[PDB]
């Protein structure tokens, strides 16, 4: 598949996660603003790459829909967010954030949506610790990056990047499924913070599920 770049952002069609060596392909890359008063004001520029065996799993269900068709259905998103393989997303700041502030708005739709579903847990509340606690010190100027691994077995990897490159040696990793596919969830699920990722995801895995 072919780059996506999102307004400057250069996310490439293959990356292998830091610590990694298996190699990931690009699913979607959009971008994420909110509504100041009227406007469309980015933030960020997200990208979520799958395993390579992921072509396979998702393939079993979702092979021969159009763009459209997988654009519209939630089970592709959710089946994404959970499938039974890895993924790797990279945040990119288009506009300058902190950790601090970053994690908080993160845990806020999670620690909270578990609360709406009564699934906040001492598990929840000891993974958004170790996860606001990862991300307090840092800063992130337009160009640095938020890198988290997605395992198979809900295992979160918190890396960062002073720019759009992955680092070699990884990072924390939070040991609790339900806040490893949250963060994921939150970015392509039904409530997604970035809409033009799920997009991007839908159409180029639609061109690879008739292959
Ligand atoms: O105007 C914003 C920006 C938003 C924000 C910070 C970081 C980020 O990554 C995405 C959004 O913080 C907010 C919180 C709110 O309740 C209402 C508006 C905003
Ligand atoms: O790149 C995008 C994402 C796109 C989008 C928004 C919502 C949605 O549901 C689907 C796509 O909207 C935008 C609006 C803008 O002014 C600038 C960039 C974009």
């Amino acid at each position: 598949v072919p780059e996506v770049v999102v307004e400057g952002v250069v996310f490439p069609p293959v990356a292998r996660p830091p610590g990694s060596a298996g190699s990931h392909f690009l699913g979607g890359a959009g971008v994420r603003g909110i509504e100041i008063g009227g406007n469309f004001i980015k933030f960020t520029a997200i990208g979520v790459y799958l395993e390579d065996a992921a072509v396979s799993a998702l393939a079993k269900k979702w092979a021969g829909k159009t763009a459209d068709e997988l654009a519209s259905d939630a089970a592709f998103f959710r089946d994404v967010v959970t499938g039974d393989f890895e993924k790797f997303t990279r945040v990119t700041m288009l506009l300058p954030l902190t950790g601090e502030q970053y994690a908080g708005k993160v845990t806020e739709n999670c620690v909270a949506f578990w609360k709406a579903v009564g699934l906040y847990t001492d598990a929840e509340g000891v993974a958004v610790e170790k996860f606001k606690e990862a991300f307090k010190p840092e800063t992130f100027p337009p160009g640095a990056s938020i890198l988290f691994t997605h395992s198979s077995t809900g295992v979160l990897t918190v890396a960062f990047s002073k720019d759009s490159s992955v680092p070699a040696s990884g990072g924390v990793a939070i040991e609790n499924k339900h806040l490893c596919e949250a963060v994921l969830e939150s970015i392509i699920g039904e409530h997604g913070v970035s809409p033009a990722a799920k997009l991007s995801l839908a159409a180029r895995v639609s061109e690879l599920l008739t292959k």
